[PDB]
């Protein structure tokens, strides 16, 4: 009864509770083949790839997991530099739970906040990835270089939600559930929850109403401020390139990812942020065929 | 028996409330002299200014306001531009309530969100102006112009509280009281509420208890975003300047130097400017108010 029993969104795949230095990894595993790891975002949870999943199960062991922190992932303890939270340190985390799952090398899909942490894990341990897809992002160092008003008032909650602590938490409190299920909507083509499966929104819904994975998201926005922020400073004055071939997502930034990659192609996707829910046959299509690539 | 049963920080000043054409404005009205008039900014009330108004009201008429929507003045209904509460249409609505006490021309000092209501009217109506102080300000403008990752991070209230209703109003519903006092507290030099009278923080407590007021100022910073940097950018373009006699005061752990050399920028707005700094933050007549209350009193009075 520790944990409550919501909907089954990956018919066929196996539960594993995974075994790292920092806690316990969540995730769904399911398929046949190459290993692929896919990591969702804020203020989601690993369900967010259940329409997309299946498919790339024909060709691909997948694991969908839970990011540290998130979702039913064990929650490390932070520190005042936020450490765990780090996308440098949740990469890290996420290499130990892949060779718990018998994968020293794997592939790798991450959207949002996941994305953050697949291009700092191809930085820091290329050899890790056979081949990395990043969805809807541009590098941590490039959103706060283009700050600017416009940006301000667009990505208001990377500034929001890295004030410190207890600010943000004490606001995200008083109802949650609204806070939630707008962020959701309001970053979909349609602007509203449509693009969801109900159970899905379930799942977003239950996590976000516990404040001790609130202050995670609160703790992985300061890194996103502050040392992540550093970590990809570090890699711009050394003109430091990602070598892993690379796959670009963005819903309708190739130019950006060149500065960053030494092989990188791209496409846009017809959807708001939520690529792999809003579009997932367009987003499953584009990651087949990346990935069996070879 | 609605009202909270307070003691009063301006002893010897009457009360108003001021009609005009959109809606009453609030004021203590004390001393002798020509007209002055004080514009608080956020999250305060005219009650911000007690500690320097018995100083200025030894040679001037001091007139402290609650601006439009703050403290006891009326809510003027807002629109999908935020009219009311963007500077411009502020500064023509305390013009009316000046004109209704029988000033037609006044000098005027205002703090932080008034000090943009004092500026904008100055841009807009010059001409009933003697005198302009502005305190721990930078045109809105120049705020913006300098929105980097420093900054953002500074003066995150600006893009959170300009989000679209009702996200703001619906997280600051979540314990209000604690987000008062985290600001009043945070932008002090001790970072905390010892610079306050305790008596003042809860008029900024009980006005921002009230979900209506916090509406108000979510909308004001809406303008902030919006058109009150539309009629800036307008202004800046066009090269056009404040003529009316202008004092800029700033602290100097403030929010105005954070990122910028304040008088060199109000030089770009203004022809006639001059400005100090105060060993302050942000709130100077309440954590610097001897010498806050010595430097307005210079620059408006015609006496040494
Ligand atoms: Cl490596
Ligand atoms: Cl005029
Ligand atoms: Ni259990
Ligand atoms: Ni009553």
């Amino acid at each position: 009864g520790h944990m409550p029993d919501l909907a089954d969104l990956f018919p066929g795949f196996g539960s594993e509770w995974i075994n790292t230095s920092s806690g316990r990894i969540f995730a769904r595993v399911g398929g046949d083949g190459p290993p692929l790891l896919l990591l969702h975002g804020f203020p989601q949870t690993h369900v967010m790839w259940h329409r997309v999943a299946p498919k790339l199960a024909e060709r691909f062991k997948v694991i969908v997991a839970d990011l540290p922190g998130y979702g039913w992932s064990d929650m490390p303890e932070s520190d005042e530099q936020h450490t765990p939270y780090t996308k440098r340190a949740m990469a890290k985390q996420l290499i130990e739970a892949m060779e718990q799952l018998g994968h020293v090398h794997f592939a790798l899909a991450g959207h949002d906040r996941g994305a953050r942490v697949s291009y700092r894990l191809a930085l820091d341990s290329p050899g890790r990835l056979s081949k990395l897809a990043v969805l809807d992002i541009l590098p941590t160092y490039e959103y706060w270089q283009r700050m600017n008003r416009a940006y301000a008032l667009k990505i208001y909650h990377w500034s929001f939600l890295a004030q410190p602590a207890p600010l943000p938490e004490n606001l995200l409190g008083g109802d949650p559930d609204f806070y939630v299920k707008a962020k959701l909507a309001s970053w979909t083509r349609a602007g509203d929850l449509s693009a969801f499966d109900p159970r899905a929104v379930e799942h977003y819904r239950i996590a976000f109403a516990d404040p001790m994975r609130r202050h995670v998201m609160c703790e992985d926005y300061r890194a996103g401020a502050y040392a992540d922020f550093e970590h990809d400073k570090i890699d711009v004055e050394a003109g430091n390139k990602i070598p892993v071939p690379m796959l670009a997502l963005w819903g309708a930034p190739l130019d950006v990812w060149r500065k960053w990659a030494s092989d990188v192609q791209g496409a846009p996707i017809e959807s708001g942020h939520f690529l792999p829910e809003e579009a997932p046959d367009q987003t499953a299509e584009a990651l087949v065929r990346f990935f069996s690539a070879a």
